């Protein structure tokens, strides 16, 4: 009796995904790049490891990066000397902290986000919240439908322990959410924060080291939709074609786990080099099939994990030196904020593309790509269009 | 130039997300219920509380378990004495147990649905992980890709620390990821391994120890994709609506946090009394649109948290008896084994169907619905078609 094709025809949406609005936030402590060598090795009391210390200046100092926002302040670290070491049992401080401090800083960004799209926040379907920082049940998506007024029948994607390439998960999972239902707007929440992952140095790890000199805390959200409603909703960017893919020779590069003693970070291979070994192939299964083999055609958002991977695909590509201009700058003013920064970079190039009076929100320019990097080694791809003025 | 509306629709599939195949496994060691007391308070050092072993003996005989398989046998146990204390610091020694195991148990269960799809695995171009046991970076999805040898670009989706309603979860965003996504064939598997949860008893937390009675290991996998290849493939069932809701009055009725001495279960409300007084809204949101007000005119699917939910909702809506038979089989021979429980009870539906002869997947019925209930309180809804034979 009952069509199901009748039914599907009318449950699903038309048009690509769009991004309608973005907003971010950050922790009110903003750590200045600088002085964070005397700071770090002042309150982890590692004063007396000198040549360390001098390991650790020359990471910051060639991080690209003048200033991060800290949910950790030197207050809280004095009352958490456990987090202060390289590895002591902390978990339960650190997810007291964490449990609590990603939902706050999602909803800032949040209402940043809705504010700008202006429509009903009842009108908000479906809910993604992305975290690797912490876990809990009920989740942060739990906890930002009830902070921000959601309806109790949002339809919640809790992403946690996604690593750093998840900015580009969430714009994946986003697209299908809004493509396939129809009326559906998704509210997409980036919210990292450091205080699973702080920790004292340690000579025998540099690897984590390296970590402590880039990672900061910061939260983006977007509102994703099918079908804008002309002259009330304001698209920003479309999204047209998605991959996530895992590179070869690459196994162990990235290794976080969460254990007792918090997240810890454990580095095997050269990073810069897998992801510009194999960025071109991801470029032609991506572009190919557009007829683009120009790469300086497109506007670029690529995840800033550190300067050398930027350093790297824009030396192996020949991309001109402002393609990466809006990556850097995030790098620059945020540091390393995992799935949070790539979305950061969406809303520096189009406010920049609005305020120089560009013609389009990617810099003037109609195609672009959008990379996230991280665990696996995984590479996600995401083809975005951008809008006129 | 390029047509982002003619990329839309040549990307996008046509019918709804069917499940092709279903697979289950479990650890080898089976647990008998009706001498779990016993080996319970033997391993966990608690003989002697002879009152607290009475109030399990009755958790046990009430639960409607017959048997569970678990990963964590009597040599495991005696191995980690942190783990057979009720709140002693053990998250690592979980961790190691389920990073491995939970990948480990899903490749059965994915091995044994491939085999019955029957397709090439490398026409598996989505993959979601599910699983509430440990988390860990590359994922559990990462593992499995490597084990089962999918492609390298597979599309993940690894959902970490989900809790019980899961089942309706990956069911959910299977359906958007078949059904906007042309060729598109997703390999959903949910994995639960109890060595996160384990614990030993205290007489001032009943809570917690209701779920050493009740939670058992196991893993499910599905092939879900749009447009099966006519008898090549073989439909099992469609999906054709969703929803996921938070019930009023539920705050905090089950919380659990991933702490320093593993994973915590806590109980402050009447779970079955939020269930059953929550169901009828539920049914009328997803069959209204249908026509069907005729509860036992539909075949049932219901997380079997524990006995009195099925209990309580067969009484409020006055099922009969045999409704359920389906769900309390799964129960019976494996207790709740939290995400993966409705795929185990899908997987009984359709094979009893099947072998009995009957004209229909789920169980002779047109329509079905298909519940997972969880922290939050959350409650996941799926609409199911049966398929004939």
């Amino acid at each position: 009796m009952v069509s199901v094709s009748e039914i599907r025809k009318a449950q699903r949406a038309e048009g690509p995904a769009t991004i309608l609005a973005i907003g971010t936030a950050n922790p009110a402590n903003c750590v200045e790049q600088s002085t964070y060598p005397d700071f770090y090795f002042k309150i982890t009391n590692s004063e007396h490891k000198t040549e360390l210390k001098e390991k650790f200046q020359r990471m910051c100092d060639k991080s690209m990066i003048k200033r991060r926002y800290m949910y950790l302040t030197e207050e809280i670290l004095k009352e958490n000397p456990n987090v202060c070491e390289y590895m002591a049992p902390s978990l339960d401080a650190r997810q007291d902290m964490v449990v609590v401090e990603v939902p706050r800083l999602g909803k800032e960004a949040a209402v940043k986000a809705i504010k700008e799209w202006g429509q009903p926040k009842s009108k908000i379907t479906h809910l993604i919240v992305c975290t690797t920082s912490g876990v809990d049940m009920p989740g942060a998506d739990y906890q930002l439908t009830k902070l921000l007024g959601l309806r109790p029948y949002v339809k919640r994607y809790m992403m946690y322990q996604q690593g750093c390439f998840a900015g580009g998960t969430v714009l994946r999972l986003a697209k299908d959410l809004a493509e396939n239902n129809k009326g559906a707007r998704v509210l997409v929440v980036c919210s990292e924060v450091t205080a699973v992952t702080f920790r004292g140095p340690s000579d025998t790890h540099l690897d984590s080291l390296v970590g402590q000199a880039l990672f900061g805390d910061g939260a983006a959200a977007l509102i994703v939709g099918s079908d804008p409603v002309p002259e009330i909703e304001k698209p920003i960017f479309e999204m047209v074609w998605t991959a996530q893919t895992i590179a070869p020779d690459s196994e162990g590069a990235i290794d976080v786990h969460l254990r007792e003693a918090g997240l810890t970070f454990h580095l095997l291979k050269d990073v810069p080099g897998i992801v510009s070994k194999n960025i071109t192939k991801a470029l032609v299964e991506a572009f190919e099939p557009l007829g683009i083999s120009d790469y300086n055609s497109i506007f670029w958002i690529a995840h800033p994990g550190g300067p050398a991977i930027l350093d790297q695909v824009e030396q192996k590509l020949a991309l001109k030196p402002e393609k990466m201009n809006a990556t850097r700058e995030v790098l620059s003013e945020y540091g390393n904020m995992s799935s949070a920064c790539v979305l950061f970079i969406l809303d520096e190039m189009r406010k920049k593309s609005t305020q120089n009076g560009l013609k389009t929100t990617g810099e003037g320019l109609e195609w672009g790509v959008l990379f996230g990097f991280g665990p696996g080694l995984t590479i996600e791809t995401v083809v975005l269009r951008s809008v006129a003025i």
